[PDB]
């Protein structure tokens, strides 16, 4: 497996944009991290399209999230991003071939498809407990409180952005 | 995301192959489930390269387990056919850009790829806690003790 490269990308976009008091453009959020516009506004438009962000249109414009960040858990950009669907999903293999159980003998999953189900949970439920506001949090603590307040400040930097 | 669609046939593979008395014929190992001998040749490499199955020569061979059900973990099926790659790779982009992390800073993890990472840990601990030989006594539970020894017997069963 290798999940989506753009999950990386996401979730540093949804934390720097906590910072945010202003809509941010994707060029803006772009050059920040010094990657194409182009590649980054991709995955905006995937968390856009999950109902996490949203793109003000007209002027003073661009990405706000939608909603506070203690309400988006890592699980919701990662499905945004990479994609809603399980790791592994059952054809049911049981029902093919010579000795296949009857359709009508398999009320209950697979016991096979149980223990991959009980792992994804696993996954989900770490991803699921974990928000953007708790990295935020870790951020504060690690880097110092004054960092992501500043990363914001240069994001939502009017003409003075091309003065420094 | 997505695993392959071989981590099913696989784990149903050496679920079956605990029942087998004898080397399973790679001919009838591929008719269990209706797949043909390349997809088969495909798995069965697979789980030989991660030392799971293997193959004895001569007119009654065929594939066996080369270590006992409770000796094998879903995490080691799942790694045979899909692979030991993290799923979720650290690029370091908080070292890009204008307000980069400097290095030395960078001691540590990025809290973003240690909650990732994380999560990643307890779907391969869940997958490393359970065994074949679980599945094994689940089936036996379920299905009844007849249901796999029969599968086996028909696995190895000389003529058709
Ligand atoms: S039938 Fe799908 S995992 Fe067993
Ligand atoms: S630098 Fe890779 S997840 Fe933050
Ligand atoms: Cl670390």
């Amino acid at each position: 497996m290798k999940l989506s490269g753009g999950v990386e990308w996401a979730l540093h976009c949804c934390v720097v944009l906590t910072a945010a008091s202003r809509p941010v453009p994707a060029a803006r959020l772009a050059e920040l991290h010094d990657v194409s516009p182009s590649y980054l506004a991709k995955q905006m438009q995937a968390l856009s399209r999950a109902g996490l962000v949203r793109s003000v249109q007209g002027k003073t414009g661009g990405y706000v999230l939608t909603r506070p960040a203690v309400e988006i858990t890592l699980l919701d950009v990662v499905q945004a991003v990479d994609g809603p669907d399980p790791a592994f999903v059952c054809t049911e293999i049981r029902q093919r071939g010579p000795l296949a159980t009857p359709p009508e003998k398999c009320t209950k999953a697979c016991p096979i498809a149980r223990a991959m189900g009980a792992a994804e949970a696993a996954w989900r439920a770490s991803l699921a407990a974990t928000t953007i506001a708790d990295l935020v949090a870790t951020v504060d603590d690690e880097s110092g409180p004054d960092a992501l307040p500043g990363v914001g400040a240069w994001l939502i930097e009017g003409l003075g952005h091309h003065h420094h």
